């Protein structure tokens, strides 16, 4: 919850790699540390080329439709039923239609029967990796089949055409339903001669962000072209649907308020409302379905708040599982109820509901393997190691409640961490950083947006209203916050924050939205140490009593009071004190390191003039000095390292 919550500095990068990322990227060092860290070190990573990805079985699936589409066969559509399961088949089903194909879809064993009487070629977009059983179609009666998906595949393809990345050697890609289904529209395109389908890359974009897909890769190329894309839609459903959430470019747009509204219509049941809103070329069509979309979205929002606000309050604890029965619950809302309950308890999650059952976990708890555990007791189950799902009768919840509770007991406990890219920048370099950072978006699963850790002792505090809401600075940086439960900062704090650029009025205002605020903690990060941190005042004392002391040629004027008042001045390769910094490096060491306050080493703390790479220097300095202060051997060892080398 709270006492479980881990912050880390990330690593610093070779000098000769930070300097090649800076100069190949013609950025300064923080975004430079930040691309790095993402796997950005050409001018080739930021904008990878959107290209056809050479999928297994991709060639195959489109050779047979263009036969199906020549020979004019019915074509049947079967997708899934969220955002990329949608997106995905509205990809398929208007590509196809305008090639002239004989195509429809079918939204969802029991269905083969009329899947068999209504089609030739039968395509499912986002599934049937593992329905293998229903090779019915393909002997039963020869219908032919293309299975595209991603999910989670099974112990042997299922009979059929199957275009499934994870069946791809050596692919690190990852696309997703629509992905895939858009690649094999692709293909098709290029057996007939045509240019790739780049007006279908919204969809496209719209579902591989729903789906919480890596955006790195071709997945980064294809949401960067599918969200430019969707102000002037080919689809005036998504067009539409995009401009009443106000839609502005961003991935996190996509994620928070076009797909849930897409997702909703088919958690109530009412998927069909927004396969048509992405079918449709009629605006007044269009713009009615968003209505219900957003009916229907206000609906499931109800209902999630109704179930929170029963749920929340129950069987939380420190418990190691929570698991709890709302018999009359709606299936539809729990898998979000689950999420949001395990986020504000860092513990794995399992509800049940009307016989159905829904599983969040993390950390080293794998949600599918719980329920491996309790398998015996459930009529259904499966998922990966953060979700998962079953079917249970619920006279059962007692024992499963045990079962998983004591699965969970065998792990220790969750722990969520927080990942600092570095220290934030002086007040006048945060709009040229911002700037820089700007180019690693869309933001997503594939890249989070870069926290920095700000710290100090809090000014100017003043709350806004009479909740946590709060706002005050640090070192001359406005801070935006949600004070946890308390209100009133420490006399110091540490703050984990998102650079902003908060417009208002017309102009700008470079400021700090607080992601994670605290009193000072041991903080992750830095290098097995070798150099210690020692006041200036104890380092004197030491001195004067008599300790063999290093004192670096620069600031004679140390140099002077030491010899001028017999310090037992040693090389720093052989004393284990020293009060300043030497000009090359001296490893093998263990020494304990003063700088001073009125010191004259203590001068990594003068602004200098930007620029070039004297903003890297400026950033080393900045980092020793905090590594320093907070007495923090790690990070000060590894800063001391970098500082010998930008100054080589
Ligand atoms: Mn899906
Ligand atoms: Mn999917």
């Amino acid at each position: 919850m709270r006492d479980r919550v881990r912050w880390r500095v990330l690593s610093l990068p070779p000098l000769a790699q930070w300097r090649e990322v800076m100069a190949a990227l013609e950025v300064g060092p923080e975004a430079a540390l930040a691309y790095w860290h993402r796997g950005f070190r050409r001018k080739e990573d930021l904008d990878p080329p959107l290209a056809l990805l050479p999928l297994k079985g991709l060639r195959e699936a489109a050779a047979l439709l263009e036969e199906a589409l020549r020979q004019g066969k019915r074509i049947r559509v079967h997708g899934d039923y969220d955002a990329d399961g949608l997106t995905g088949t509205a990809i398929l089903v208007r590509g196809l239609a305008a090639l002239g194909a004989d195509v429809h879809p079918f939204i969802p064993m029991e269905r083969v029967p009329e899947h068999l009487e209504a089609s030739d070629l039968f395509l499912t977009v986002d599934c049937g990796i593992t329905n293998h059983a229903e090779l019915r179609e393909l002997l039963e009666n020869g219908v032919e089949v293309i299975v595209t998906d991603h999910h989670t595949p099974g112990k042997t393809p299922p009979p059929g055409l199957v275009v499934h990345p994870a069946l791809t050697p050596d692919l690190k890609e990852k696309p997703t339903g629509a992905g895939v289904a858009f690649l094999l529209l692709w293909a098709l395109h290029e057996r007939l001669g045509l240019p790739p389908p780049l007006e279908y890359a919204d969809l496209a974009a719209v579902g591989t962000i729903a789906d919480v897909a890596p955006l790195w890769g071709w997945n980064r190329a294809l949401v960067k072209e599918g969200l430019a894309r969707i102000p002037a839609s080919s689809w005036v459903g998504l067009r539409l649907l995009a401009e009443a959430v106000g839609y502005t470019g961003k991935a996190v747009e996509v994620a928070f308020r076009i797909a849930p509204r897409i997702n909703a219509a088919s958690r109530l049941g009412e998927a069909e409302k927004a396969l048509r809103l992405l079918l449709t070329d009629d605006a007044a069509e269009a713009q009615a379905l968003v209505g219900e979309l957003h009916r229907l979205n206000a609906r499931r929002q109800t209902l999630e708040e109704a179930m929170l606000r029963k749920l929340l309050p129950q069987a939380d604890p420190e418990a190691k599982a929570i698991v709890l029965l709302d018999p009359e619950g709606h299936p539809g809302v729990m898998g979000i109820v689950a999420s949001r309950i395990l986020e504000a308890t860092l513990r794995p999650v399992f509800l049940v509901a009307q016989g159905k059952g829904t599983v969040r976990s993390l950390a080293p708890i794998s949600a599918v393997e719980a329920l491996r555990s309790a398998e015996d007791l459930l009529l259904r189950y499966g998922g990966h190691k953060e979700a998962a799902g079953f079917a249970m009768d619920e006279a059962l919840f007692p024992a499963f409640k045990a079962r998983v509770e004591a699965y969970a007991a065998r792990f220790p406990d969750p722990v969520r961490e927080v990942a600092l890219l570095d220290l934030l920048p002086e007040p006048g370099l945060l709009p040229q950083v911002f700037r820089e950072l700007a180019l690693l978006e869309p933001y997503g699963e594939g890249n989070p947006e870069p926290l920095f850790l700000l710290f100090g002792a809090p000014e100017e505090a003043r709350r806004l209203g009479e909740g946590r809401h709060l706002a005050f600075r640090l070192k001359g940086v406005r801070v935006l916050a949600w004070k946890q439960g308390d209100l009133a900062l420490p006399p110091e704090v540490e703050v984990a924050g998102l650079l902003s650029e908060n417009a208002w009025n017309g102009h700008l205002a470079y400021e700090v939205q607080a992601v994670d605020l605290r009193k000072p903690e041991a903080l992750e990060g830095g290098i097995a140490p070798f150099a210690y941190p020692l006041p200036l005042l104890e380092a004197l004392a030491r001195a004067r009593l008599g300790e063999g002391v290093y004192v670096p040629e620069d600031n004679p004027e140390g140099l002077d009071y030491a010899w001028k008042a017999g310090f037992r001045l040693l090389p720093p390769e052989e004393a284990g004190l020293w009060l300043g910094l030497p000009p090359r490096p001296v490893l093998g060491r263990r020494v304990e390191v003063a700088l001073g306050r009125e010191a004259r080493a203590r001068l990594s703390a003068p602004p200098v003039l930007h620029t070039p790479e004297a903003r890297l220097k400026a950033l080393v300095h900045r980092r020793l000095l905090f590594a320093y202060e907070r007495r923090h051997p790690g990070l000060f060892s590894e800063a001391l390292l970098a500082y010998w080398e930008v100054n080589r």
